[PDB]
């Protein structure tokens, strides 16, 4: 099943933050309405934040996270969680190799902001 | 129900990151085995990542997130989600006012790291 | 924070199922548009399905779950999770006593159906 | 990533319930310790419970859900959610066709029971 794709409410600001846990350099691309709106790159085996940004979901509200490591897309796992029917988390884990810890690049999308 | 309390596997590194979205100055305290292990604070209505740190769950694996704003504990909401039976996110939202967006201080705990 | 309240898409069919795990007889009320649309009662310490129905979210999409034992409201905990940006689960747990297992009445709402 | 596989606490009772939403007859196999522990079969386009049972996670605590329609394995999506650090839901969605509503066979695993 498709992972890393989320439908947010339209024209809504949301935060996107990426963490790295891998010997491999992580490149995280955040697409909004099918266009790259943010790119974070970094290498850490210590959950370092390799990037954070606030984006607008645009008219489509379509947000997609892609993670690439050593020239190959990482396998993605994701889910959206909603707390108290108001607070949203779009979560992404990714696996760049074979140990399947899926934390190589961890991406958290959260909204609403403000 | 109690919120903001999570049982992690013992002696396990986890990341804890806080985001602020409120005119109110947020103060986030992270307790491990009931002892403060990290404290973050900030004032942003634009999802500033006011703090991130790597902690160890210790022998108890007990982790608790507390949030206060100008001397008042905020109301918390939380849940834990596990993806592909490997990646864990312990999520916390908090409300310091009356609009109930519960994003005033948002805390994300993730493990495993590395 | 308010729990057991979910905003589903309007006029959408959804399933609501309740399980009991308590010495006490559970009463589960499912409210749509603030009106009781389904009610289940029963006692089991073996996860019996005391009720499962398909209801339509109506024009507002507002769905609320209430759990009480012989008239005494139980404490609720809830969250919503969406898988592959399509499959929705609204989850409710409830505590009617002191042990805090919050499984006295467990309610799961899922959509889309069909 | 693998889906439908969950690690429950060892030797713990849990409930597993399957709902069907498809013209195809759904077969859900629940394995514990990699051995079939339960199997449900039914057809419904109205979220009917095609099976519900209480099982024990056994020594490994490993529980896997597999879904097949017409002898073909459905694609699965899943996640585990924990509320108030006590109540667990291991959720599974499955797709037997091309519309990708992933609700053809929905399986809900919950614990603790009692
Ligand atoms: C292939 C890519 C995932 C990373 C790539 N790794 C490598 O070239 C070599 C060969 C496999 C193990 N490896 C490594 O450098 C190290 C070995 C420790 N392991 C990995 O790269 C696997 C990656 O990094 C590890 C620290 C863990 O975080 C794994 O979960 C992660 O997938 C790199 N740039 O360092
Ligand atoms: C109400 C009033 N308090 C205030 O006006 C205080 C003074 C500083 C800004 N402020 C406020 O009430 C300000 C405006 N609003 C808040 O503090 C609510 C908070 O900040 C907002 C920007 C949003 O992020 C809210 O979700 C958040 O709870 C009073 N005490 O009568
Ligand atoms: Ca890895
Ligand atoms: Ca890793
Ligand atoms: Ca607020
Ligand atoms: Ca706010
Ligand atoms: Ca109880
Ligand atoms: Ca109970
Ligand atoms: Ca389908
Ligand atoms: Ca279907």
């Amino acid at each position: 099943a498709t992972q890393g794709v989320f439908t947010l409410p339209a024209n809504t600001r949301f935060g996107v933050t990426a963490f790295a846990n891998s010997s491999g350099t992580q490149t995280v691309n955040v697409l909004v309405n099918n266009e790259t709106a943010a790119t974070f790159s970094g290498q850490s085996t210590n959950n370092a934040v390799i990037g954070t940004q606030v984006l607008n979901s645009g008219s489509s509200g379509k947000v997609q996270v892609q993670v690439s490591v050593n020239g190959r897309p990482s396998d993605l796992v994701s889910a959206q969680v909603i707390l108290t029917n108001e607070l949203n988390f779009a979560l992404v884990g990714s696996e760049d190799g074979t140990d399947n810890d899926y934390n190589d690049a961890v991406v958290v999308i959260n909204w609403p902001l403000g």
